C-alpha cells in the first residue's frame, strides 16, 4: 500500500521491439513469444527498490496507430518512461530518438525521467545499432542505457529499477 511511492510507468516503441515480452517478464517472470501486438493493457506490481516498496502501474502501450490511445494522454499522465529498441533494427533506434523529443516537449522539460532500453541482447549478430551509438544517444539525453533481453530475463528487472530511481531523484524536486 505505498503512498507517493506510487508510480505511473510507460512502456513506450516501436512494434515488435519487446514491450510486451519485457513487461511480462517483470510481471510474471517468464517470457511471452508472441503476444497480441494489439493488446495494450496496463500492469501493477508491487516490489521493493533500494530498500524502499514502489507500487508500480506499467502501461504496456500498443501504439496510437491501429489499437492503442494517442500517446500524448498516457505521456501526460506517465511519471516515468521506460524506451525501448531492438539492437536488431535500426528503424525501431530512431523511433525512440522521436519518442524522447515528444516526450520532452509534452514535459516541457528535458530531465524527466527516461530509461534507454536496448533489447533482444541475445540477437548479437544481428545487431544493427553498435552498443557505443546507443550509448552516446543515452548520454546526450542523460539517461541510463541497458542492453538486455526479454527471451532470456536478462535486465528485465535492473531496467524497471533503475527507472523507479530516477523518477525518484526527480521529485525529490
Ligand atoms: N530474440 C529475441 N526476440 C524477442 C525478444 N523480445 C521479444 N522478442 C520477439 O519480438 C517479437 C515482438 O515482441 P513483443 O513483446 O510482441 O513486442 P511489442 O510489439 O513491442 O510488444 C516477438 O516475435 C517476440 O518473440 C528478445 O529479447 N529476444
Ligand atoms: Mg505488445
Amino acid at each position: 500500500p505505498p503512498p507517493s511511492e506510487t508510480h505511473k510507468l510507460v512502456v513506450v516503441g516501436g512494434g515488435g521491439v519487446g514491450k510486451s515480452a519485457l513487461t511480462i517478464q517483470f510481471i510474471q517472470s517468464y517470457f511471452v513469444s508472441d503476444y497480441d501486438p494489439t493488446i495494450e493493457d496496463s500492469y501493477t506490481k508491487i516490489c521493493s527498490v533500494d530498500g524502499i516498496p514502489a507500487r508500480l502501474d506499467i502501461l504496456d502501450t500498443a501504439g496510437q496507430e491501429e489499437f492503442g490511445a494517442m500517446r500524448e494522454q498516457y505521456m501526460r499522465a506517465g511519471h516515468g518512461f521506460l524506451l525501448v529498441f531492438a539492437i536488431n533494427d535500426r528503424q525501431s533506434f530512431n523511433e525512440v530518438g522521436k519518442l524522447f523529443t515528444q516526450i520532452l516537449r509534452v514535459k516541457d522539460r528535458d530531465d524527466f525521467p527516461v530509461v534507454l532500453v536496448g533489447n533482444k541482447a541475445d540477437l548479437e549478430s544481428q545487431r544493427q545499432v553498435p552498443r557505443s551509438e546507443a550509448s552516446a544517444f543515452g548520454a546526450s539525453h542523460h539517461v541510463a542505457y541497458f542492453e538486455a533481453s526479454a527471451k532470456l530475463r536478462l535486465n528485465v528487472d535492473e531496467a524497471f529499477e533503475q527507472l523507479v530511481r530516477a523518477v525518484r531523484k526527480y521529485q525529490e524536486q
